[PDB]
RNA sequence: AGGCAUUGAAAGCGACCACCAGGGGCACAACAA
């Protein structure tokens, strides 16, 4: 929380930074609807960021000619393919067998889709101006900021659930 | 030894898998005259 209050402090007069800090929390607060590694098991950064690392690696690797509205479908496909390679306990929407499979699938596909839509629309399209150089220089600062955002959301959940 | 007759239908793949982890700075120099 200390290092978040510093980011929230340096951003106070600048909209483009305040927007990026709000977006970086929202971006993970969206993927935390469908993927949750438990911090108690002492996980890697690779784990905490699995959907963000596969959203960015797909946006950056695909040819620069292709549209945002196709990038979202191929990236949500890869996220769906990647989630099916993890162990089941990390997937909040599938893991509750209390609800029917065809609706667990519908909630997973829309939770992945809305996240992939935020990464391609708001991260790449809006904030990074649709430029792969500007996203490639930010890649690692986004990943660090998202790791702190994931820990802040997890701390906030484990407190406010009382 | 003769005439004859050197083939013929069909099939031309089928299933699944298209990755996995972990790293994402490390050291120092911020003025000199």
């Amino acid at each position: 929380t200390e290092y978040w209050q510093f980011a929230e402090l340096f951003s106070q007069g600048n909209i483009v930074m305040t927007e990026k800090l709000k977006l970086t929390k929202r971006l993970v607060e969206e993927y935390r609807r469908f993927y949750q590694v438990e911090l108690s098991k002492k996980p890697s950064t690779h784990a905490i960021l699995l959907p963000l690392s596969k959203a960015l690696e797909q946006i950056l690797s695909v040819p620069d000619d292709w549209d945002e509205e196709e990038l979202i479908l191929q990236g949500s496909g890869q996220l769906q393919a990647a989630l099916d390679r993890q162990e089941v306990y990390t997937r909040p929407i599938i893991k509750d067998k209390s609800v029917a499979y065809e609706t667990r699938q519908l909630q997973e596909l829309e939770a992945i889709q809305i996240f992939m839509t935020t990464c391609v629309r708001d991260l790449f399209g809006e904030m990074c101006k649709g430029d792969r150089a500007i996203l490639q220089e930010q890649r690692n600062r986004i990943k660090s900021g998202a790791e702190f955002a994931y820990r802040l959301l997890a701390l906030e959940a484990q407190q406010n659930q009382n």
